[PDB]
RNA sequence: ACCAGC
């Protein structure tokens, strides 16, 4: 903090590293040596220019604290001062790392060090450019640990492309295999190491095995109530977004609770809901009540009837004995929640409903920020994804409740929700028309098989809660 | 640590005295030993006293080897706590009295902790909110196994356990024992235990010290949120089992909608000026003061003054706003209070005096007077006119969710571009809702009235459901004339 | 300094068109006969609406350019991963549906022929493929420019590099991008193709359904009409098989507007020429 | 801000004098 | 000084 300490003035020797093996040699050529202040023996680091003017010290105590004399520069590099040239140069991530090298090389190849270590790593190699110019080859040397392959990653993007070539250790970093005695393996890696390959880019012929393993993998799930969806369809995947639509109150809600039942009592697939339009209890009892083909909220007498001879034990017994389903109770937490859902619990269907609570500043930036998450989420983990929304008003003609035809375009809050998706599904029906329980099925969009248009007719059942797959000629 | 045993000086005894490695004897027999404010109070003058605590209980040794050292200055009893560092040193303390005076002196860092200056090894450790209950825990364990404590409380757990990393780390297992959430220790580590009254004070206390001991050493799995499997719900949806409110006026309305529950949205809507309030109005006094649940209203429109004649006149089967003579009479007789005391006497009618203040006053109106029908009237005031609508769309709609209330919304519609107009019989859809078009995608039953003024019947009115979850019947229910003489407008059995 | 004058640059222009032209398209004779093939340091923009088939062209001709003329061709797909944008290419030169077939799959698992297809096409290094910020891909491109010596650079699905980011105002990030990825266009000189996406009508029918489409329609920002040199638009209806091509920006030729028609082959994945 | 019904005792009729 | 053993 104050001032540049002398060696002088702050008893400075030159001595050896028992507890690293490094010799006195090697402090003494390069200049880390050793104050007697405050009782208490200062390891201390020091800073030339490329002169030789002494501008910085680094100052480091028994207990592993940092302590800087001033204003750190930039283009602070411990070694850079020794070395003017050359053909071959390894960088090293700490101190101690350049001093073992040029305890195994004899003061030979031109070797030097960071000044800030992984954390600044990339403002200190874009401010030092102008020197990588005059060098033929460069090694990189970082640890082996997430920090060091993220340092060693993105730090080598503003180097020259050509001359970065990057070494492994079996060790943390070269020290301990100098301690461990792999003093003959590190001499390979700095002779012969591997070039600036694994950055995310692959080969043609890389991907040959793996190819086969997804050939290997991937099977649709069947979806129930109707045999004309399929057809078009060829079930659902992993990494498979399907949208769902209808107009206010058609049957949404009904259908996907069908279709998570059909996929978990018959299908053993363990199902998680994120039901927001309704609490746990309710979506329960219609589970339960749809199990059994009744209507159990619509009859209070029955929901009287059932709890006193017990039998309500036996629908309970045969729906979550084997615990196939998971439940949710009600912006950011919510994909956490979903991400522990799928990996801590391992379920294989993810449904929500009612994205626009979940969207409600400008609405349209929310909502495509919120596919993408859910879009990148559902990519690389393999799981059905069912999402719900609505719809829009018309202009002019009539109502999308009253049988209108509904078209691609009126999927409200923005355009991109057509754009991520892959399976758009829309629900018809006309409430005020001659049969209110006569559904059509309309498949939007579909990337896989690409066969849109009317799928099928059901007809929905008043008494038992379970639309049956009809044949209806239109 | 042990070595042998010496001659002792003091009792003079043969093997009575112990000599140890780090240079101190000491014998069995003579028992001899041998060897802000921003200032840190000094223990010898601040008149330091290690004073065991007799009120909950806490032994001399504790308060010694943890430091919480009673201090006598000014005439006053201080309590002060002292927080140290690796180096075993003092770097702040705490002070605390009868009236909790929070005066923390010294440099008190965002990751101060108590009870860490002598441990660093180990395999379990006891994480609690407070320093009674560390205390507790020392006293029970006999100072002799890792507890810590938090030295910022349950509140800022994202803040001092998160810079507290690798003092952590060294351990296998960490135990928590902060409320009878911070995950940002490591995964397949935490466990959490519960005890069965408030602390772990309460425990010693009342004599259940030993469901504190058998909660450390086989304390529970870590479960983040409300991810709920289906195994606990055994008995939430046996209590769930064990109700429709009737629509008064009309029976064709029960029979294909089957009344509200708890959490519902009913909107209402007609015409500009064809009978909203009216309607509602004798729902609302058809409710409070015949069924016996408590009602609340937020009647917009006119005062408190005027919707309290409204239901007195009604009630009576009377039109008092339309007589003059009629309001004088009542008032030179005595009969005014007669028909106070007997509508009033229950108190189920709470009526309300004139956006997010509103959500506030509901919610004193729900969970403090304790109400079961809570009525909205005229949205125009309070509603860009697209962003706010579906905010307070959204926020009564999670008012209403997981509260068990019936939330009755009057609304308006737009105005049309051709054919004829809504007062002269016009059959209304269900996209003619102003202000947005999310208020049929959160409402659970819409109810329209129609009526025709210029026709044949100016008092035949027509009620049509627009949408119900609930059961899937919408339409119209039927017809009801409307008494330009009491008020009180009946069901009638009108053909097409 | 920058200032050359126009005297001392005859050997600069002589040797300039000594090297280049060439690549040509396929599906259509228009688009050659309008385009006249695609150049080095050119922006081919191709849109389309919503699963209208704008990346199942861009994969066919991305397959005829790595077969009839083996460039070395640099995809980065970020609609799908690359265990899948593999896969297709196979069941496209072999002329069937590898990805829409479960019998398919254990047959060429059992009888090796698997092995034979990757060998038929895969035989050459000239597909360089990427798997997923803004500014490290720009360095992967550099890499592949540079390093893998690439020829024509595929960036699909531009919509979720400009919408992934956290910014306050997303149209001048989406300047600084086109202008950017112009200058590395420019610098480089490499075929580059980019496909994006087109925004919701006001009124009248939908993209979907035989909208004529508009050079306004495209969703984001101005620049990209205005920073690029080949706009191909592709339209059709759901006849739910016949597709047809607009040039709306040619800054090479002039002659723009239609230029043909395609049908889509449901047997083998192919587009071939129609007649109308 | 919310009284109840039960305070409009002496209101009503200051309110109609 | 005490506790336990063998
Ligand atoms: C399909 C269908 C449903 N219904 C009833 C049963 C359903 O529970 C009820 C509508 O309930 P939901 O299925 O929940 O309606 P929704 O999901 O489409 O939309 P929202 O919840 O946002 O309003 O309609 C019929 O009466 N006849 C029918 O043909
Ligand atoms: C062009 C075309 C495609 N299809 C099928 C083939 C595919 O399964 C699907 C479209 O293929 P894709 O190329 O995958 O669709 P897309 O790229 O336009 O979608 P996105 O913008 O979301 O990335 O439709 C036809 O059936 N007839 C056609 O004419
Ligand atoms: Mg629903
Ligand atoms: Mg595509
Ligand atoms: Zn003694």
């Amino acid at each position: 903090t104050y001032n540049v300490w002398n060696f002088g003035e702050s008893n400075g020797r030159y001595s050896a590293l028992t507890a690293r093996g490094i010799s006195k040699e090697t402090c003494q050529k390069a200049g880390y040596w050793i104050a007697k202040v405050d009782g208490v023996m200062y390891q201390v680091a020091d800073y030339r220019d490329q002169n030789g003017n002494i501008v910085s010290q680094k100052v480091r105590d028994k207990d592993k604290n940092f302590k800087t004399t001033g204003s750190h520069k930039s283009d602070a590099l411990f070694g850079k001062h020794l070395w003017n040239g050359g053909k071959k140069i390894v960088v090293t991530e700490g101190e101690i790392d350049m001093l073992t090298v040029m305890e195994l090389q004899d003061c030979k190849y031109p070797v030097v060090s960071l000044g800030h270590g992984a954390s600044a790593a990339k403002k200190t190699c874009a401010a030092n450019y102008e020197y990588f110019d005059q060098f033929e080859q460069i090694i990189l040397m970082f640890d082996m640990d997430e920090a060091g392959r993220k340092a060693v990653e993105e730090a080598a993007q503003v180097l020259p492309a050509g001359k970065v070539r990057v070494a492994v250790l079996p060790c943390k970093d070269a020290n301990e295999c100098h301690l461990n005695g792999h003093d003959r393996e590190i001499m390979e890696q700095v002779w012969n190491a591997g070039p600036w390959i694994p950055d995310g880019v692959v080969s043609a012929l890389s991907l040959r095995e793996r190819i086969r393993e997804h050939l290997s993998s991937s099977v649709g799930l069947l979806f129930s109530g109707c045999t004309g969806i399929n057809d078009k369809t060829l079930g659902a995947r992993g990494g498979e977004v399907i949208m769902v639509t209808s107009g206010s109150g058609m049957g949404k809600s009904t259908f996907v609770r069908q279709q998570a039942l059909q996929w978990g009592t018959a299908m053993g697939k363990k199902v998680g809901l994120a039901m927001l339009q309704e609490s746990v209890e309710e979506t329960a009892e219609d589970l339960i009540g749809l199990h059994n083909r009744v209507r159990l909220r619509q009859s209070d007498s029955l929901k009287r009837e059932i709890i006193e001879n017990g039998k309500f034990d036996q629908w309970f017994d045969e729906l979550f004995g084997n615990d196939t389903f998971h439940l949710y109770d009600s912006t950011d937490r919510l994909l956490a929640k979903l991400a522990y859902m799928r990996s801590g619990l391992g379920c294989d269907v993810i449904i929500l409903d009612h994205i626009s609570i979940v969207v409600s500043s400008d609405e349209r930036k929310m909502i495509d920020n919120l596919m993408t998450k859910l879009k990148g989420f559902a990519k690389s983990t393999g799981v059905v994804l069912v999402v719900i929304c609505h719809l829009k008003n018309p202009d002019k003609g009539k109502a999308h409740e009253e049988g209108r035809p509904v078209s691609i375009t009126d999927l409200r809050g923005s355009g991109a929700l057509r754009q991520l998706s892959d399976t758009i599904i829309a629900l018809e029906r006309n409430q005020q028309g001659d049969m209110p329980n006569l559904v059509l099925v309309r498949i939007l969009k579909c990337r896989f098989t690409g066969d849109t248009g009317i799928a099928g007719y059901m007809e929905y059942n008043k008494e038992t809660g379970w639309l049956e797959p009809s044949s209806y000629s239109g």
